[PDB]
């Protein structure tokens, strides 16, 4: 299509206009006294949210140039969210400050590229300063605090994530779903448990419900399917010579073998249950090995010379109790020694260097949690669907925030961190005057979060800013109680990772964005 | 469709106007104090770039005639990019100048054709003068400098390309992709390395991680599948008489074969590994020939008289050491003679210089880089996707600029080269006055790059130009430090190839373009 | 659709207007001081050309009637190009002159049909007169000159096609393609070359690229395909006793025989190559006989009593050198005596004197050209694609022009020839006054070319016309050097064929066009 082209001040003003539309559209959700946004959707009912990224994503402008600007600044929120999962609004505001002040510096006639350079320098130094200021977050109290703040000061979330991480372990895997009831409910699975229930409902035990429990059970593992039942002679007879109940694991077992199983179990000669393999292809075997080590038995595999026939009482695994229900399989206690299990945890460390980032991390934490650890599922309660969506979003985000807080530590919230590191980099300089101006632009922009929060609280931002800048250390302004004090002692802490990320991303996009001298877009 | 037609000055003015829209759209991106351009995209987010070609490709006008002009001059930047990969803007500016003064001369009533002739002669002579002026750049310092300048004065890129070219070789193959982290990372793989790791991790060697190393290994390769292993009697038994370890390569190997193999390695009679085929269909074979020749053995194929049974140790390949892990396989040094690998690099150089033009180059260069000349892969680091695209693009262009610099040498940047060869061609004449005017058009137009740079720096161009012409040799104006001096000592070098290419292309298209007397297009 | 109809002076004026649009659009490209035209293209970048036909083809008008006229006059340029390949503008201008002067005569109230009659007669006499004035063009100099003039006075092209025809032969085949490099490059293939490359790329020789050359090669030729390979005992045995390499030509060769063949070449016991039959049905056999005659061997044929098995070294052919590549097969020197070729060429001469006169003439002449008359491929060098297109086009046209010059001879350029034959037909009369007006219309129109060229040079056309008519013989006006003189001695030569063609076509189409009294077209 024929293109519309614009140059210089015209284009820059246009862009800035679009950017500011997006920014103003996002900013209303910042701070403890922030406000929500409703997004219409072509299909169903609209969405209410406080999460900046969503509103940014929904934003699109009619004026092609304004559209361009907004569509470029959206990447701030998007990348921020994709990276850490919180503080996206902060990032956006930073971006706006850098872009505005930057363009102002360009209007003085200064070299844009050098401005970008200065900004980049300042931001790098700031990142190092943050990495230094970062304080480790280990106690359940602090974690509760981060979770609370990331959920917009809702301590329910704090205590919830607290109980979760406390029970599973500080690194263990936690997931969250839409709840059934109105109140938040936490489900926790301890020890070895996985999907796929029993095959034949014909099996029953001492309790009801169809779930089968076994006393001092024996475990077998196989790679292939089975069809013959006479072929199970060397094993079954042995078990028939022991009297002890048996458990079998493979991808499947056909109707006739299961029939034999049901008949022999019903006549009461031996109690046996059968359950399909957990995963697919390589993964199911990779898990079968660890299950074997946990039980104490040895894996049998058709892909190796060892056949289904050759089966010994040492190849069989051992446990104290096993329970299998309709959908899930559960092992209570494997006789595998603590040294063996610990060694398994050792060998697991090798499996980390194959990311495949969060997919490898999720599968790895999944298989690891089936050891001494555990799995936590948070079911978020709400009255109506909108409440459900927003609440779940906030809870997820809170989880990500606590995770990042554990990973890279925390710094004093209320955006006082940026003020502190700027005030520390006050003496930072560049290779020439314009670059110095760039440095000053970045630093000046670093005050933006706090003052924006204060603006959203209906209080004079310049004043609060200056009064906070006048202080030292973790001195900051608590917006909820409208009083100054030590932010950490008041429990307002932002994960270092999210702040660092915000600053970096915003600095990148804005730094490039202020280097525009020409724009080409489609003609209307 | 019914056509609109225009003659003479009307058409020419229209054309010039279109050309000038494109030209101005490109021109803003020239020089160290140059500025960037934003291109809207029909699909996703907009693009920031400094690449003249990109903006040129994106340009299209509403007035059919202006459009004709612009769409004709875009080919300059395009052909320039396809040829050298840098200096496209320079070519564009040259074209604009030539077109303007040319059209002025035509409006003076001079014969356009003779103008073309004069321009062409002047340009040829200029090219000869440049190839004469060309100064070779072999050393790491200078290469670092040209790579640096092509990357808009970013010495990170220069030093990076330097380390690359140093490790792989000045002619060896280098590739570059978008990185994962924020900082640039360089990986270099020496010898033979490619995808597809082992299938069964059950067999292992001295190291951990599952990776297996072999001592003076023997290599096998097959085109089709297999099922029997007893049919491999004549080879395996022979190896059992040799003791040397074996490797197998095919599309895959079946379960029972894997069983026999794993058992045989576990019992410790012979250590052997098997890996799936690298490519697909013809490609995997085309590479299999190369691996066979590198090892020294001969390819076995079912489509030829040689069967799966018939296998000897002369067709079988040999190497000194091989390491294979989960996903990739690596051979360091094949015992295949240097004559074999050399003959093969010859043959591959032959097979690339035929296939055309774009689709083939990636797979073919992939096949080329896998020999004794290692392959270096540069991972470009960036904060956000936009920065990634622009930085990566600039890096590729810079790589091309350095390669072209190696191929044809360098001359003093700042476009002073053109000024100098112009000052040298002062006594050049033609067969008549009009051709002299053409020559003069070329010569005067050759000042355009430098003066344009100075103009972009916000300095008076005529003055700087005259002060540079007043000097001699590599005397030029460094715009970054805003000071005159020896361009070479300042590290401002333009590859001769890019300069020559620019001038020639611009000369062709403009030379033709100024001979227009009629234009025909569709009706609006 | 409902029709718009127009009569008499209205219609004629409309028609004339359209005609003049096309005419004015074309005339600008006439002469050495001619100018170019730009044609927009729906897909990619526009085309620059001097070729009248292209411009004529692109023209189309909105007014249905004007459109009608132009669309009728396009046929002149089209047929002219299909016939000779040059002089199309000349034809067009003649057409315009005839149409205008004619329409004036019709508006005088004279009988249009009689005008047609007169024009036709005058033109007939003129063509005969041209046949008389026609001077043979045999020497390399004259040919070069014609090539130069047809290439818009560029002696590079003249000398190039001259060298082409000189190396290849006055009867041999010459082709032209887009070059790879920047300079014009001539490739010449000596001795028999045709389609169909190798079958299996598996076999290779001393050179690379996959193309195989043979040393003092031996050739066999067959009519049918094969499936068995052992039955070729009498052949293979011979080569197995001789060691000399073999070449085979047949309809095809199946998979297993080709497999044995390639394996046979790989083990290195016998060097052999295989290539598909040249033509189809009658042509493949008819030429296979010729290959047999040139090599010295005898054709083997299944359709004749001699079997594939019974084959002796007397039936088998021999050659000096053979090179066969991916698509083409080439034999350098057949051992067949010089006398042998002549007799076959004789029989072909007998096959020429038959009915079917077109397609057969082409097949027969190619087949005749397949002997000592070498093949030339001209690779046209240029910097960019537009230059490439225009230059290649001009080169083809020049080639056709020289071919025609050789075929039917040459006459003095500058359009002085037409003036001469007009002045000769001054005393020509018809059957009535209106027809006299017709012949006079033709004659007056015949001055148009010269007058138009001078008009394009910007000098008074009437004066130069009169000064040239005032002279005698080949005295004419050279526009390039702006001086009068003997045109033949000045190297301005026009093929008689192209001029004759121009006059004839224009006379036909215009002659018909001026007899219009009604026009019927669609309603807008
Ligand atoms: N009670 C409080 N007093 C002072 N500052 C607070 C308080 N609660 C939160 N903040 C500050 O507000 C910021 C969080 O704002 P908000 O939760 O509205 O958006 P965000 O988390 O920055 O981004 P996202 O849109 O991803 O949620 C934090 O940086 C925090 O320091
Ligand atoms: N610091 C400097 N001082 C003087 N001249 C410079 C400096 N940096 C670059 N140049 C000149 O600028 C030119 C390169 O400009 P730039 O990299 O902006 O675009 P380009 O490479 O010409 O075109 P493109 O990159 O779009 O293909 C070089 O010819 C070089 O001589
Ligand atoms: N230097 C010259 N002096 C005089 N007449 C010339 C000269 N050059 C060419 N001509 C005349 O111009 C005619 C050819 O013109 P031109 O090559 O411009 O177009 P064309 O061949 O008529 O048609 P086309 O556009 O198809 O090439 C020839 O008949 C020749 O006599
Ligand atoms: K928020
Ligand atoms: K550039
Ligand atoms: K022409
Ligand atoms: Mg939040
Ligand atoms: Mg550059
Ligand atoms: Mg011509």
């Amino acid at each position: 299509a024929a293109k519309d082209v614009k140059f210089g001040n015209d284009a820059r003003v246009k862009m800035l206009r679009g950017v500011n539309v997006l920014a103003d559209a996002v900013k209303v959700t910042l701070g403890p006294k922030g406000r929500n946004v409703v997004l219409d959707k072509s299909f169903g009912a609209p969405t209410i949210t406080k999460a900046g990224v969503s509103v940014a994503r929904e934003i699109e402008l009619e004026d092609k140039f304004e559209n361009m600007g907004a569509q470029m600044v959206k990447e701030v929120a998007s990348k921020a969210n994709d990276a850490a999962g919180d503080g996206t609004t902060t990032a956006t505001v930073l971006a706006q400050a850098i872009i505005t002040e930057g363009l102002k510096a360009v209007a003085a006639g200064m070299n844009p590229m050098d401005l970008k350079r200065g900004i980049d320098k300042a931001v790098t130094a700031a990142v190092e300063e943050l990495k230094a200021l970062s304080v480790p977050c280990s106690d359940s109290k602090a974690i509760a605090q981060v979770g609370t703040i990331s959920a917009n000061s809702d301590e329910t979330v704090g205590k919830l994530i607290a109980e979760a991480m406390d029970k599973v372990g500080k690194e263990g895997v936690i997931t969250v779903e839409d709840g059934t009831g109105l109140q938040d409910e936490l489900d926790v699975v301890e020890g070895m448990q996985f999907d796929r229930g029993y095959l034949s409902p014909y099996f029953i035990n001492k309790p009801e419900t169809g779930a089968v429990e076994l006393e001092s059970p024996f475990i077998l593992l196989a790679d292939k399917k089975i069809s013959n039942i006479r072929e199970m002679l060397p094993v079954l007879e042995a078990v028939a010579k022991a009297g002890k109940p048996l458990l079998i694991i493979a991808e499947d077992v056909e109707g006739e073998a299961l029939a034999t199983l049901v008949v022999n179990t019903m006549r009461g000669i031996v109690k046996v249950a059968a359950v399909k393999a957990p995963g697919f292809g390589d993964r199911r075997k990779a898990m079968l090995q660890d299950i074997a080590t946990l039980t104490g038995g040895t894996v049998i595999s058709e892909e190796i010379g060892m056949e289904l026939e050759k089966a010994t009482l040492e190849d069989l695994g051992q446990a104290k109790r096993v329970v299998i229900n309709k959908d899930t399989t559960t092992i209570i206690d494997g006789v595998g020694e603590e040294a063996a299990i610990q060694g398994r945890v050792a060998q697991i460390r090798q499996q980390i260097e194959e990311a495949t980032s969060d997919y490898d991390r999720e599968k790895l934490q999944e298989r690891v949690a089936k050891l001494a650890g555990g799995v936590a599922v948070i079911k978020v309660g709400a009255a109506t669907e909108v409440e459900m969506k927003e609440k779940k979003a906030r809870v997820e985000a809170a989880l990500h925030a606590t995770r990042a807080a554990v990973e890279e530590g925390v710094v004093a919230g209320g955006g006082v961190a940026l003020i502190r590191v700027a005030s520390k980099l006050a003496d930072l300089r560049g290779q020439n005057e314009d670059q110095n101006v760039g440095i000053k632009v970045a630093l000046r922009a670093m005050e933006a979060p706090l003052r924006q929060i204060v603006l959203n609280c209906g209080e004079e931002p310049s004043v609060v800013a200056n009064t906070v800048k006048g202080g030292d250390g973790n001195y900051g302004y608590n917006a909820a109680t409208e009083e100054y004090g030590n932010m950490i002692d008041m429990g307002i802490l932002d994960p270092t990772k999210v702040t660092r990320s915000a600053l970096q991303y915003a600095a990148s996009v804005a730094g490039l964005m202020i280097t525009t001298e020409c724009m080409v877009t489609d003609l209307p």
